C-alpha cells in the first residue's frame, strides 16, 4: 500500500512526529511518500494514494489556529481527492492551553464533510514528541490495522 504523509511544522515537533510514523509504516511494508505543507500543490494530493496522514501543530490565534505551512492546503482541502479516501491526523500542542491539539480537530472535521473515512481517532501530542515515542509508534501501528 502507498501512503502519503503531509505535515506543516513550525519548531520540528510535527516533522520528528511525521518522520516516526513515516518508519513504523515503511518498516510494515508500505510505500511512504512524507512532504512539508509548504512544498505541496492541493489540486489532486491524494490522488493514488491508499492511506493519507494529515498532521500541523496548533498555535492560539482569533482567525485559524493552524500552522501557516499548512493553511492553503487546508483552505484548499476540497480539492485533494479526499471523497473516500482513508485518513488519519496527527499534530502536536500543549495542554496549557484551551485549544489542546485544535488543529487537528479542525482538519478531522473538514476531512469529515468532504467524505474522507477517518480510520482512527487522531494522534494529540503534548508536549515533546520525542518523550511521546512509544504513543507515536503505537498510533501508527493501530492505523494500519484499521487499513
Ligand atoms: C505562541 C504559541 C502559541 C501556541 N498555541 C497553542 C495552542 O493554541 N494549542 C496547543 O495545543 N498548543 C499551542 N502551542 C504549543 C505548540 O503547538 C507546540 O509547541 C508544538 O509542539 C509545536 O509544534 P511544531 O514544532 O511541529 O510547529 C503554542 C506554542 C506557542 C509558542
Amino acid at each position: 500500500p502507498k501512503a502519503l504523509i503531509v505535515y506543516g511544522s513550525t519548531t520540528g515537533n510535527t516533522e520528528y512526529t511525521a518522520e516516526t510514523i513515516a518508519r513504523e509504516l515503511a518498516d510494515a511494508g508500505y510505500e511512504v511518500d512524507s512532504r512539508d505543507a509548504a512544498s505541496v500543490e492541493a489540486g489532486g494530493l491524494f490522488e493514488g494514494f491508499d492511506l493519507v496522514l494529515l498532521g500541523c501543530s496548533t498555535w492560539v490565534d482569533d482567525s485559524i489556529e493552524l500552522q501557516d505551512d499548512f493553511i492553503p492546503l487546508f483552505d484548499s482541502l476540497e480539492e485533494t481527492g479526499a471523497q473516500g479516501r482513508k485518513v488519519a491526523c496527527f499534530g502536536c500542542g500543549d495542554s496549557s492551553y484551551e485549544y489542546f491539539c485544535g488543529a487537528v480537530d479542525a482538519i478531522e472535521e473538514k476531512l469529515k464533510n468532504l467524505g474522507a473515512e477517518i480510520v482512527q481517532d487522531g494522534l494529540r501530542i503534548d508536549g515533546d514528541p520525542r518523550a511521546a515515542r512509544d504513543d507515536i509508534v503505537g498510533w501508527a501501528h493501530d492505523v494500519r490495522g484499521a487499513i
